[PDB]
């Protein structure tokens, strides 16, 4: 049985890898992070006990810590790290831009990397695991008032890399998944667009509008698959 844990699977696209991590392989265990504690108690009513359930803000370290004490406690290993909680606020405007924002932005989609990387590469060292960074083609190409969730995807794609070439006994890869019909999809559309330039914003409802927008479940399909059977070492430490 092979353990994965996957942060943010309270819905969008690391609750879509959660249900085809159970879908592909019927021996599996998904440990399921997030904040809102009443959906990942419902993927674990569901999953037939194959899912833990740990509710908790992944900027806290109580949240990791506790995390590794009950994945250790109720399935003894882990094998695969999907980091993919994110947040994209502030989107703004360097001339506007928000530092505390900018720093909480931060907290979420690196440096609680960092603590959860630290903590479980006992683990992961003894499984041979494989860590799934979540990226985004925002982290080389300058979109519109996107510059702290660009320049943080961009910082996350060099820690996969300086991961992989510390840490020679685990394998990482930093994945974008295209763009994908979520929430966050959703919010660039009715919520942070008054802040972007027309023409930024209109690539974005073009895609929704024309059905282009994938299913959680294509590029999830891809991560779960990685968990599963691992990286491949010619691609270990890369940005696909
Ligand atoms: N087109 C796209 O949608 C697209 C493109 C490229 C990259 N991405 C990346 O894909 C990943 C998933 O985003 P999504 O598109 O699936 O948007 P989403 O549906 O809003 O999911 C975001 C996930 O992150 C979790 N999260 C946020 N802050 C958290 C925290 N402090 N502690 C724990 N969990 C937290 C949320 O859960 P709670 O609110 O329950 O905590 C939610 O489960 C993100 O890293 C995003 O950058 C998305």
């Amino acid at each position: 049985t092979k353990v994965t844990v996957v942060t943010g699977a309270s819905r969008g696209l690391g609750e879509a890898i959660v249900k085809q991590i159970l879908a592909r392989n019927a021996d599996a265990k998904v440990v399921a992070v997030a904040r809102s504690a009443e959906n990942l108690q419902k993927l674990e009513k569901g999953s037939e006990g194959r899912v833990l359930a740990v509710a908790g803000d992944v900027t806290r370290p109580e949240t990791i810590h506790r995390l590794i004490e009950e994945t250790v406690a109720k399935f003894g290993r882990i094998d695969s790290v999907v980091v993919n909680a994110g947040v994209l606020e502030p989107v703004q405007h360097i001339d506007s831009l928000d530092v505390d924002l900018v720093r909480r932005l931060y907290e979420v989609n690196l440096f609680s990397v960092m603590d959860l990387v630290r903590q479980t590469l006992p683990y992961m060292r003894q499984s041979k695991g494989s860590y799934l960074f979540v990226s985004s083609g925002a982290s080389t190409k300058p979109y519109d008032a996107w510059s702290a969730y660009g320049s943080s995807k961009a910082a996350l794609n060099y820690f996969c890399l300086s991961l992989a070439t510390e840490e020679p006994l685990i394998r990482a890869l930093s994945i974008a998944p295209g763009v994908v019909d979520t929430d966050m999809q959703q919010d660039i559309r009715e919520v942070f667009g008054q802040n972007m330039a027309p023409d930024a914003l209109k690539r974005f409802t073009d895609l929704h509008e024309n059905k282009q927008l994938l299913a959680p479940e294509v590029p999830g399909g891809f991560y779960a698959s990685l968990a599963l059977r691992g990286v491949p070492e010619n691609l270990n430490g890369r940005y696909v």
